[PDB]
């Protein structure tokens, strides 16, 4: 089991860390959602689906920089919505194929009432998402740590 980003960066068997650089809607009003769809950015596969089933959760997700300060967040994992930053590990998604398939994670971030101006800065860390992988075969328990960085400023009109 291993994962890769849209730009080619991979985290191999056993886990590790990688940076993901995302473009963001440049203007988001109070009452609107800024969406960070990582299902188009992060892809993973099972290396031995003939015999092993891989189990994958969002173990936890944290907000940083302007997202922590200026946004109220929810994370969608494989169709279900949870608080972001997270308060519990999600249910498991099954990976049973060698074809790389999306990690079904999306952040929905809406400005807090106090937000205004540049609410997210270009180049800043905005989230860390921990993908946890286990299986039905041995005791493997691996973390794939995704550091999410903003490619551009996000302005909240005032």
């Amino acid at each position: 089991f291993a994962c890769k980003t849209a730009n080619g960066t991979a985290i191999p068997i056993g886990g590790g860390s990688a940076n993901v650089y995302v473009n963001l809607a440049p203007v988001v009003n109070v009452g609107q959602n800024l969406v960070v769809d990582l299902s188009t950015q992060i892809f993973c596969h099972n290396d031995y689906p003939e015999t092993i089933t891989d189990y994958v959760t969002l173990q936890r997700g944290s907000a940083y920089g302007g997202v922590l300060s200026n946004f109220s967040g929810t994370v969608k994992y494989s169709g279900s919505s949870y608080p972001f930053p997270t308060t519990s590990e999600t249910p498991r998604v099954v990976y049973n194929s060698r074809t790389d398939k999306p990690w079904p994670v999306a952040l929905y971030l809406t400005p807090v009432s106090s937000a205004g101006g540049v609410a997210i800065k270009a180049g800043s860390l905005i989230a860390v998402l921990i993908l946890r992988q286990t299986n039905n075969y041995n005791s493997d328990d691996f973390q794939f740590v995704w550091n999410i960085y903003a490619n551009n400023d996000v302005v909240v009109p005032t």
